[PDB]
């Protein structure tokens, strides 16, 4: 099946853009990444950084996860991120999102060999 590490890249990585360009960003990216296929995923963050800069977070500030796990890491640097959150007009299969572009530090959980991000925890 897809790896936890490949699922994080499909859900979270957008190295192909620097920032969301239009209020449509989340609607197009949630659908094309397959995030709306069984239900509307309600919150999802996109990171507009190279894959190497985000895998590097796994060697940065170790912090507790929101759930208490201690395999979380916070980026030293802020990153370009897009927060996509479902709107009150959102109704399955026509999921709809509000797009918010920001520069925030990211908190990811890491696992494995090589030790890479497998979960997006929070932007701060
Ligand atoms: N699982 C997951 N949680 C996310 C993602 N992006 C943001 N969140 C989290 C971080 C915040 O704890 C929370 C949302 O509500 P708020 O309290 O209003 O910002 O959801 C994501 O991509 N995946």
């Amino acid at each position: 099946k897809e790896t936890a590490a490949a699922k994080f890249e499909r859900q979270h990585m957008d190295s192909s853009t620097s920032a969301a360009s239009s209020s449509n960003y989340c609607n197009q990216m949630m659908k094309s990444r397959n995030l709306t296929k069984d239900r509307c995923k309600p919150v999802n963050t996109f990171v507009h950084e190279s894959l190497a800069d985000v895998q590097a977070v796994c060697s940065q500030k170790n912090v507790a996860c929101k759930n208490g796990q201690t395999n979380c890491y916070q980026s030293y640097s802020t990153m370009s991120i897009t927060d996509c959150r479902e709107t009150g007009s959102s109704k399955y299969p026509n999921c709809a999102y509000k797009t918010t572009q920001a520069n925030k530090h990211i908190i990811v959980a890491c696992e494995g060999n090589p030790y890479v991000p497998v979960h997006f925890d929070a932007s701060v």
